[PDB]
Parts: C-alpha cells; structure tokens; sequence
C-alpha cells in the first residue's frame, strides 16, 4: 500500500550496482586470458 | 444497534496498515534474497 | 397480533445494512494484502 | 451489497500500478546484466 | 412459505455479477504482471 | 389423531421443492466464480 | 434435485469458452516473441 | 421404522448421478485448457 | 463414472491434431533458416 | 458395519481404471510433440 | 419392570440397521465424487 | 455399568480394520496415477 | 461472466506490442557485434 | 494396516517395467538420428 | 489417562516403518529412470 | 445426609475409566487412518 | 468450592504431557518421510 | 497400467521413421554443396 | 479449442519470411567480403 | 493492536542480514569453481 | 439495571488486551520459522 | 432482605478466581501442543 | 484474568527455541546435498 | 516439549548421511561417462 | 505426426537448388582468375 | 530408513556398466570414421 | 535396465557400417581427382 | 505497462556503444599482429 | 535464528574445498591430452 | 514484428562498407610488397 | 561430504591412462602416414 | 547486500594470475616445438 | 572404463595397414611417372 | 555499465604490445636464417 | 584454487621434453635425405 513497494524497487536495484562492475573485473581478464594464448600462438606462423 | 457496529470497521481496519507496510519491509530483503545468487551466478556466464 | 411482529422485520433487518458495507471495507483491504507480497513475488520471477 | 465490493476494484488494482512499473525497473538492469559479459565475450572470439 | 425463499434466490445471486466482473478486473492486470517480467525476459536470450 | 399428521408431511415438505432449485442457483454462480480466476490464471503459464 | 444441477453444467462450462480463444490469442504472440530473437540470432552465424 | 429410512438412500443417491457425469463434462474442458498452453508453448522449444 | 471420464480423452486429445502439423509448419521454416545461411556461406570457401 | 464398506472399495477403484488408460492416451501423444520438433531440429545440425 | 424395558433395546437398535449400510452407500459415491476430478486433473500434470 | 461400554470398544473399532485395509486398495492406485504420466514424461527429456 | 474475460485478452497482449519492437531494436545491435569483429577478422586473411 | 501398504510397492514399481524399456526403445532411435547427420558430414571433410 | 496413549504412539508410529522402505523401491527405480535417457543421451555427444 | 452422597462419587467416577483407556483404544486406530494415506501419499511426491 | 477444582488443574494437564512427546516422536518419523524421497530425488539432477 | 504405455513407444517411435530418412535426403544435398567447390577448384591447380 | 491455434501458425510463420530474405542480404556482403581479399591476392601469385 | 505487528518486522528481517552475506560466501566459491575448468580449459587451445 | 452492564464492558474485553500482543509475540517466531528455511533454501539455488 | 443477598455475590463470584487462573494453566498447554506439530511440520518443507 | 495468559507467552514461544537453531541444523545438511552433485558436476564440463 | 523436538533433529539428520555419499558413488560414474567419449573424441583431432 | 514432417524435406531440399548452380558461377570465375595470370605468365618463360 | 537408500546406490550405478562399454563401441566406429577419409587424403599429397 | 540399452549399441553402429564404405567411394575419386591433373602436369615438364 | 519497458531499450542498448568500438580498439591490433610476421616474412622470399 | 545459519556456511563451503582441487586434478590431465597428439602432429610438418 | 527485423538489415550490412573499401587498401599494399622483391629480384637474372 | 568426492578423482583420471598410451600407438602411424609419400617423393627430386 | 558481493571480485579473479602465467609456460615451449622443425628445415634448401 | 577403450587401438589401427601399403602403390607410379620424362629427356642433350 | 568495459580497452590491448615487439625479435632471426643458405649458395655459382 | 593449477603446469609442459628431441631425431633423417640425392646429382655435373 502507497509509498512501501518502493523498497523492493531501491532495496535490489542498488544490489548488483558495485556487483556488475564487479562483474566486468572478471572478463577484462576472462578476454585476454584465451587472448593470451592468442598472443603466443599469433605470434609463431611467420 | 445505531453507530457502533462502526467500531469493528475502525478498530480492525487500522490494525493492518502499519502491519502491511511492515509485510513488505520483508519482501524487499525476499526479492534481493533470490536475487542475490541471480547477482552471483548472472555474471558467471560469460 | 396485528401489525407488531414487523418490527422483528423493521428493527433488525436495518441492524446489517450499515455492518456489511462495513464488512467489506475490511476484504478491500483483506483481498490486496495477500495480494500485497503477490505483488512483491510477482515482480521477482522474471 | 450495492456499490461496496467495488472497493476491492478500486483498492488492489491500483496495489500494483507503481508497482509494476517497479518491477521493470528491475528488467532493464537484469537483462543488461547478462548482456554485460554477453557484451565483454561478444568482443572476443574474432 | 409461499413465494418467500425466492429473495435468498434474487438477493444473493445479484449480490456478485458486479462482484465478479469486478474480480476479473483484477487478473486482467495479474495475468500480465508476471507476464510483464515473462516480457522483459523473453527479449533477453538471442 | 387419524389423517392428521399429514399436513406435517404436506406443508412442511414441501416449503424446500422451490427453496433448493433455489439454493443451487446460487452455486452454478458459486462454481464458476473460483471458476472464474482458474480460468483467468489457467491462461497464464504458458 | 431433478433438472437443476445442469446450471453448473450450463452456466460455467461456457464461462472459458470464449476465453480459451482468448487465452491462445495471447500465445500467437508468446511463441514468436521468443521467437522473435531466434530470429534475428537465426540469421547471424552463417 | 421398517421400509422408509431407504428414501434417504434412494432420494440422496440419485441427486449426483446425472451431476457427476454434469462435473466431469466441466474438466474435459478444465484438462485441456492447461492443455491448451501447453499446446502452443510445446512447439515452441524446436 | 461410467463412459464420461472419455470427454478428457476425446476432447483433449484433438486439441493438438491440427496444432502439431501446425508446429511442424514452423520447423520446416525454422530448419531451413540456419539453413539458409549454411547455403550461403556453403558457397564461399572453394 | 459389516460388508457395507467394500463399495468404497468396489465403485471408487473401477473410476480410475478406464480413466488412466485415458490418460496415457494423452502423452502418447505428448511425448512426441516436444517429441515432434526434437526430430525437425534433431535433423538440422549436420 | 421385569422383560419390559428390553423393547428399547430390540424396537430401537435395529432402526439403523438397515439404515447404516443405507448411510454408507451413500460414501461409496460421495468418495468417489471428489475422487471424480481428483481423477480428471490426476492425469493433467504430465 | 460394569463390562457394558466394552461393546463402543469392540463394536466400533472392528468397524476400520476391513475399512482401512479397504482405503489403502485405493492408493496403490492414487500414488501409481500420477506415478502414471510421470511416468510417461520421466521418459521423454532424454 | 459475459464480456470481460476480454481485458485479459486487451491488457495484456497489448503488454508486448512496444516491447518486442523494443527487443529487436537490441539485436540489431546484438547481431552486428559479433558480426563487428567477423569484419575486423574477415579483412585480415587475404 | 499390516500387510496392505505392500500394494504401493507392488502396483506401482511394475508400472515402469515395460515402460522404461519402453522408453529406451526411443533412444537407440534418439542417439542415432543426431547420429544419422554425424554420419553424413563425417565422410564430407576428407 | 495413565498408560493408554502409547498406543497411539504404538500403533502409528509402526504404520509407516514397512512403508517407507516400501517408498524408496520406488525411486531407486525413479531415479534411474531419468537416469535411464541420461544414460543414452550420454553416449552420444563424443 | 451423613456419608451417603459419597456413592455419587464412588459409583459413577468410576464409571469411566475402564471407559476412557476404551475411548483411546480408538484414536490410536483414529490417528493412523488419516495417517493411513498420509502415508501412502507421503511416498508419491519425490 | 475451596481447594477442589485445582484436580481439573492436576488430573487433565498431566493427561498430555507423556501424549505430546508422544506426538513428537510420530513427526520425528513425519518429518524425513517426506524427507525420504527428498533424499533419493535429492540425489538424482546432477 | 497394463498394455498402455506402449503407445508412446508405438505413437512416438514412428514419428521419425518417414523422417530421418527426411533428413538424410537433405545431406546428400549438404555433403556435395561443399562437395560442389571441392569439385571446382579440384581441377585448378594443376 | 477449434480454429484458434492456426494464429501460432500464421502470427509466426510470417514473422521471418520479411526477415531471411533479410538475413541473405547480409552474406551477399558477407560473400564477397573474404571474396574481397581472395580478389586482391588472386591476382598476386602471376 | 498498537506497536506489537513491528517485531514481525524486527524479528525476521533481521533473520537473514547475516544470513544472505552468508549465501554470497557460497557463490564466491560457486563463481570461480566452473570458473576453475575455465580456467584450465582457458589455457590449452593456443 | 443502570451502570451495571458495564463491568461485561469493562471487565472481559481488558482480558485480550495484554493477551493480543501475547498472541502476537508468537508469529513474531511463527512467521521467521517457516522464514527460517526460507531463508536457508533461498540460499541454495544460485 | 438487607444485607444478605450479598453472599451469593461473595461465595460465588470467587468461586472461579482460582478456578479461571486454573483453566488457563490448561491452554498455555493446549496452544502449544498443536503448536507442537506446527513446530515439527514448520521444520519440513525448506 | 490478571497475570495468566502470560503462560501461553512463556510456555509455547520457548517450544521453537531449541526446536528451530533444530530445524536449520536439517538444511545445513540440505543445501549442500543438492549442493553436492553441484560439485562434482560443477567438475565436469572443462 | 522439554527434550523431544531433539529426534527431528536426531532421526532425520542421519537420513542422508551414508545416503549423500550414496549419491556421490554414482557422479564418479557420472562425470566419467561424458569423460568417457571426451576420451575417445579427445584422442581423434591429431 | 503422419505427412507433415515432408516440408521440412520439400521446404529446404529446394533452398540451394538455384543456390548450388548460383554458387557455381562464382568459381568459373574464381578457376580462370588465377587461371588469369597462369595465362600471362605461362607465355613469358620461352 | 536404515539399510533401504542402498538400492539408488546399487540398481543404478550398475544401469550404466553394460552401457558405457556399449557407448564406446560406438566411437570405436566414430574415430576411425574421420579416421577414415584421413586415411584416403593422407595418402593423396605426395 | 537389463538387455534395454544394447539397442543403442546394435542400432547405431551398424547406422554407418554400409556409410563408411559409402563414404570411401567418394575419396577414390577425391584422391585421383587432384589426382589428375597431377597427371596431366606430371606429363609436362620434361 | 505503458512507457517502461522502454528502458530494456534504454539502459541496455547504450551498454555496447563504447564498447564495440571499445572491441575494435583491440582488432585493429589484432589484424596487424599476424600481419606483422606477414610483414617480417613478405620480406623474405626475393 | 542468531548463530544458526552459519552451519550452511561452514558445512557446505567447506564441500568442494577438497573438490576443486580435486577437480583440476583431472585437467592436468585434460589439458595435455589433446594436448598429446598436438604433441604427435606438432612434430609432423617440418 | 511488422517493419523491425529491417535494422539487422539497416545497421548491420552498412557496418562493412567503409570496412571492405577499408580492407583493400591494405591489400594494395598487400599485392605489391611481395610484389616488392618480385621487383628487386626481376631485375636481377639477366 | 568427508571422504566421498574422492572417486570422482580416483575413478575418471585414471579412465584415459590406459587411452592416451592408447591414442599415441594412433599417430605413431599417424605421423609416418604423411610421413610415408614424404618417403616416396623425398626420393624423386634428384 | 553491502561489501559482499566483492569476494566473487576477489576471490575468483586471482584464482588466473598463477594460473596464466602458468599457461603461457606452456607456449613457450608450443611456439619453438613447431618452431622446432622450422629450424631443422629452415637449414636444409640452400 | 576398463578393457573398453582397447577398441579405438585395435579397430582404427589397423584401419591404414593395408591402406598405407596401398598408398605408396601409386608413388611407385608417381615417382617414376615424372621420373619418366626424365627419361626421355635424360637421353637428348648428348 | 558505464566506466566498466575500458578495462578489456585497457587490460588486453597492452597484453600484446611488448609482446609483438617479442613476436618480430624472431623473424629477426627467421628470415636471415634461409637467408643463412640464401647466403652460402648466393656465393657459389660463378 | 591455491597451489593446483600448477600441474597443468607441470604434467603437460613436461609431455614434449622427451617428445620434441623425439622430434627433432626424424629430421636429422629427414634433412639428409633430399640432401641425399642432392648429395647424388652433386657429383654427376662436372
């Protein structure tokens, strides 16, 4: 009733906020990981 | 008999609203709940 | 006798009209609580 | 009786009107967040 | 006795029929409220 | 005393023949209203 | 008793028949939705 | 006393014969409506 | 009971008759769709 | 009291008996449709 | 006074008799009734 | 009085022990029936 | 009853219409992406 | 009671007998069909 | 009173202990039977 | 008078409790009948 | 009159207290029935 | 029960007769189309 | 029920027919685009 | 009645601030273990 | 007769007052119990 | 006459003083022992 | 009356007490059961 | 009460105990079997 | 399910029809192009 | 219960022992199978 | 379960018996294609 | 409902535009890395 | 409640600790197998 | 739906554009730097 | 849980010990296979 | 909730670093090995 | 698992023993094929 | 979301930077050495 | 986790040691062998 299911609204949203940035410190490295690879074998042909 | 039956529409209706306010203070922490793994686990993926 | 046992009619009858509208005002209030967390729940899912 | 069970009409619908709209709030950040590392990985393979 | 018992019959049974139309009002916008996350969801996967 | 008794038999038993027709009435709109949402929400899941 | 429990039968069998059609309506919309992305996703690997 | 309390037996019996057959017609109806999604969203996943 | 619980059998049973070939219309398109880049592509690499 | 209860036995078991049967016929004829497509795309990768 | 008072007992025991398995054939089909859709909707879920 | 309410011991409790057994033929059958389409689909996934 | 099974039917197939025009516009942009680096890589070989 | 709930065991495990290598008989069929194509495009690359 | 409700304590508790030895013959052959398709279907994908 | 409504006492107190250890013998039959199927029903679900 | 209804105190609330540690020691048993498959299905999905 | 689940192995077994032999009709065409440049360029080198 | 099921039909068949003929405008593009640098290094080696 | 509903609101959303802190520790660990295959697979291509 | 009536007024409905919030101080535990797994179970999926 | 109907106001009244105090005893013992169950059974489901 | 319905305050709230900090100790062991073929199929897929 | 809630917490626990490891027997044989074509596949490439 | 399974076979078959002829014509050319300069420089040696 | 959740453990472990030996009789086949035609080129070049 | 999964193993293996053969065909005339016009340039040089 | 599900569009799309061109930053380099041996190694052969 | 839900904490966490490692064991493993004809072939070429 | 699935065509397909007049430039560069000694060395012989 | 996920790594790793050594005696001739027309035309040049 | 979700940042993130530099090892010794031959080779034209 | 994986080395193995000899069949030709002009050749210049 | 995705801009592009500069510190060495025969053999012919 | 993706480390870099100078043994056979007949035509000119 009135101005109370806004909590669900500010309650979660907010949660993943630090939480996806937190996320994409995974794949900067996820990226470059098989990246890494990339860079040995790009290397080798010539 | 008159306007006393009255009493049981005041005291009873009131008895909720400060009460269901009071649900839904326990929903936003149950969304989030669930939602939190669906944080954890929604970066996993990629 | 006569016309005396319309009052059992007349008095009592009256004694509900105000109380039942006064009923419901309590389930328009009793309907959306239940459905108050079916509101939180209900956004939770997807 | 009459014009009275309209109150759980009028009372619950409107429950949800703010509501919804805050459900989705939610959306937009849950179907990003997959879209997130969707988005870091989707760079990656060439 | 007689044609008596015949309110319970036109009393009550009208009691609903704007009672009902009245409820369904309600699922109109139940139905589609999970199916308001079930449509931000639903874009999400390709 | 003799044929008397009947009556009992007589007025009684019938003051319900109108009264339960009557009463069920009531329940082909009491079957369908639960009847009503389980049609509104059996549409729902798929 | 008699001819008068076929209201149960009449009244509501017929309440989801338009509403069936109706509820079908809804997935028409349903599958392709989903569709929809397969769609667009269909057409990307080649 | 004697040949009579058998009325209740055969009075009452006999009232949900015709009304059973009367209530399954309703789940033909009531199996297949969920059936019915089932059907649209069955073909979807291929 | 007796030869009523058939309804559930003959009614719903034809419910996905003409609704599985009418699936089935769909995967000759959506086979074909991949497929149809497959055809491109096919092409390219001699 | 005595052998009075073994119809409850006797009528109730037999309902089911022509009934599940009945049912069976139905996922003949729902495993296969998932069953359906599975076989339109089992037939698309290669 | 003396064998006299035993009518009670022979005159009123045997009235429900034939009256108690005339109660239960009665069950036999009130078990079964909800036991009916308890058979329709068993064979829905799968 | 004395070894006379012995019989609501004995009378009544004997009134179960077919009746029980009796209930039980009836579950074999309940537990099975959705044991029968889980059946049928614990069949299909793979 | 009668007429209003329809909003069901009105409210929310409507629910969809922006929105999937809405998921598409996603796509678009979804498809291109991979298809981004297919054109980085499809320069590079020759 | 005793020697009764045995039925359940009895009854019920044998439903699946037939049935599972019932299901199986679907798979040598399933494993195969993806098989089929793994066996077209086995022989295409050399 | 004194020693008489061990009985229900006797009686019952007992009831179940050939019973649910008697469940779990059923899942060992229920989670083999999902168990059964994993099995086929994890031969295929090497 | 004196030590004579002492019977009232002695007489029927003691009528009972040969009684009630026979009222419980029962409930201990009682409790496990519901509990009968609450235990076929109990092996079902998993 | 004076210290005599104290046994309505003494005789009947001792009546429970080795009844409900007897009831507890049936949920003991209620408890991981159910329990019971939770555990066998438990064991399945992975 | 019985001689029944086997419709789903009869129904459904055949479901893909007609259709894989539908398949492989396609990969005579796919193992050529690439078959089809192979066949080109084989004749360019020398 | 019915004539209703044909919308899944043609709601989504024709959801890609605009949309293929979309997606091979892109491999003419995508075609040609290794096309693009197999022309400049054709005409190197001579 | 009064400030007496607050500890539903007190005692249990307190129940799980230690506790969801205490889930997330869990996924931490969840995250990273397919992420541990990810990473060892993540090396060995190149 | 006169002011005297009031001590059912005044006397009983004191009785509740303290004993509501007694009756309160309970869910406080009732609610968080079932929201004790809740909170545990909540934990599990992600 | 004068001052002696008072006694049937004094001998009374306290009659049940110690008596209510006394009957209370009994229900902190019958709230909790369904409570009882509640609290196994409330352990389950999670 | 007075200081007495404090009982079923004191003598059932404390009943969960131990039972509850019981009732986790059970999901402790729950969530990691699932939780255990999470991990070692969490093993498998690299 | 007292002493007694403890066997939920005693009888149940132990359930799972030699049943978990129960599970896990089959995940060695689980995570092996893909392993086991992962083996056959995996030696095939070079 | 019967002859509706054939479009997939007659839908696509014919996809690559003009598309195999149409890629055939991309490697008359693509033969000579190099085909091209083996014709320049095949007469400069002598 | 006891020695009973032994059968998950030896009725399905053994399921796979015959079958997986039965699974790698396939690859067998599968390896050499592109084993094949690598075995008609390896010999084309020189 | 038992002699069930063997069919896996005889319907699939024999699947590409007659294929592989079939494949072979076709790289008899893939190996002599460049093949030929080795030959036509073997024949050059000198 | 309504102007909300625009925000799926609005917050997602913009999630990729400094991202692609965040991805291509990294081709740009990725297209000259093997096109830097192709530069040390174009070198060579005259 | 309080220190409780500490034990999913420290029970379950603690699982895979020994799991992981135990995990990655058998990438080592995995890594170097395809890893071993890379090995075979890599020596081939020159 | 309708005119939306036309951006994968409008975005996409421009997305090459300045991108292939973009990669020959490279080849320009690419045809004569071989082209390069190519001429150093064609002038050498004689 | 203890001492159980320990097959996972006892049972499978050593699955390939004996199926590596098993893939090497595979390129042995793998090797030498190209390695063989190596051996023809190594001879022919001079 | 709060500072939490930063062990998946932490945790996980620094479960590659070792791991990384630990696959690079790896090429510098996949680089040479082909490298290996090129060098055997690289000596042998002139 | 076991003597199983044997098959792989024993039937792929000897898939090329006689194909191998079979290939340098043709380089007896092919050698002596250019070898032939050589001969021719081999005559002229004195 | 907003500053987040530079990472993979950042972290990656400058993986390869000092390593390309590593990569051509090979050719360095990789094209002198054919051109280290180049240079003996340039030597001998006049 | 810790100290363990160091035997992807140790266990697979370790797999070529033996291996490439294994490798590298077929070249010193391989180099001389065009040197072979270089070294036979090296004497017949003069």
């Amino acid at each position: 009733m009135d101005f109370n299911p806004s909590e669900v609204a500010s309650q979660v949203t907010n949660y993943i906020q630090a939480i996806a940035a937190a996320g994409v410190g995974v794949l900067a490295l996820a990226i470059g990981l098989s990246a890494a690879w990339k860079y040995a074998k790009r290397f080798l042909k010539g």
